[PDB]
DNA sequence: CATCTG
DNA sequence: CAGATG
């Protein structure tokens, strides 16, 4: 957790670059288990050879830890923190809509910067276009004082469209958090479930409303159950308008809301421990459900939940307010 | 995993 | 449809 920090870190930068710049998925993948392993290792790695000793750790990495250990640096890492081509790919990639794949093409084509992007707004697809447009706003965190306003609005309109909706803003917003990155909303309706054959409007009616009143400003992606957009708090008495916010909306059949809802609320750490214990208590959990575990190895069968309360209950646990869902 | 693009 | 992004 700090006894093997640099090592795990350099390894990461290394790993990272493999996949993002080169295409070295294997390689990249190599750095990972490696940093993951040294990560757990109880001691102070004083040498390469000592490390090699670990699984996932071969010769080359060992060689690396050496030079790193031996000196406060690594050549190859030093060669990379410079290289303009590498730097560009990390940068371009910041644009929502631009992955690495794309990060590469652009650069090869000479687009390495934001200006480069605007100049060639044409090669950019819609999502990317927006991405470019709100680069700034996108990177800005979301102070909960805003969040509360957003939530206020979303909730009023969903309500208006149908009293039967059920919306929930999960995320860290949900877990207390002073500010979040984007707004995730869970959505269900009674008239939509596991079996129930579809009902797209269920999602669209609301999306519409939201833009009806201008909260939603753009659409990143709009499928029948998921919606990726942009929203924005009405700018008051003109002098101070709000940054544009990343927002997602998802239709979930009523019969699996809470597992979902529970799930989205994190934290990852709260998840696993919860899952780990579930396992003990004779169960299984995932994104959508909870199932009574057979002894034959495994087994399923959807245990019925009417709240986060039903779930915990199941695993015979202490109902955790969202705040304490931290770890 | 669900949506988009081409 | 494979392949990219989130
Ligand atoms: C799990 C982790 C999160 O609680 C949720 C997925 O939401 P995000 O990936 O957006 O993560 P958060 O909601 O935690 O992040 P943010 O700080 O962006 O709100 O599911
Ligand atoms: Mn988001
Ligand atoms: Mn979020
Ligand atoms: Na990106
Ligand atoms: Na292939």
């Amino acid at each position: 957790e700090t006894l093997n920090g640099g090592i795990t870190d350099m390894l990461t930068e290394l790993a990272n670059f493999e996949k993002n710049v080169s295409q070295a998925i294997h390689k990249y993948n190599a750095y990972r288990k490696a940093a993951s392993v040294i990560a757990k290792y109880p001691h102070k790695i004083k040498s390469g050879a000592e490390a090699k000793k670990l699984p996932g750790v071969g010769t080359k990495i060992a060689e690396k830890i050496d030079e790193f250990l031996a000196t406060g640096k690594l050549r190859k890492l030093e060669k990379i923190r410079q290289d303009d081509t590498s730097s560009s790919i990390n940068f371009l990639t910041r644009v929502s809509g631009i992955g690495p794949s794309a990060a590469r093409k652009f650069v090869d084509e000479g687009i390495k910067t934001l200006e480069d992007l605007r100049k060639n707004e044409d090669k950019l697809n819609h999502h990317q276009r927006i991405g470019l447009k709100y680069f700034g706003d996108f990177e800005k965190r979301i102070p909960r004082e805003e969040m509360l306003q957003m939530q206020d609005i979303v909730l009023n309109e969903v309500k208006k469209v149908d009293s039967e909706y059920i919306a929930t803003v999960c995320g860290s917003f949900r877990r207390g958090a002073e500010s979040s990155g984007d707004m995730d909303v869970l959505l269900t309706h009674p008239s939509f479930t596991s079996e129930s054959t579809k009902q797209p409007k269920l999602l669209h009616q609301v999306v519409e409303q939201l833009q009806k009143v201008h909260f939603i400003t753009d659409t990143l992606s709009k499928g029948e159950t998921k919606f990726m957009g942009v929203c924005q708090l009405p700018s008051k008495n003109d002098e101070k308008e709000y940054p544009h916010r990343r927002i997602d909306i998802r239709l979930i059949p009523k019969d699996q809301y809470y597992c979902g809802v529970l799930y989205f609320t994190g934290s990852d750490i709260f998840n696993k421990n919860m899952r780990a214990h579930a396992l003990e208590k004779g169960f299984t959990i995932n994104e959508y459900t909870i199932r009574p575990l057979g002894v034959t190895g495994v087994a399923g069968e959807p245990l019925p939940v009417d709240s986060e309360k039903d779930i915990f209950d199941y695993i015979q646990w202490k109902y955790r307010e969202p705040k304490d869902r931290s770890e």
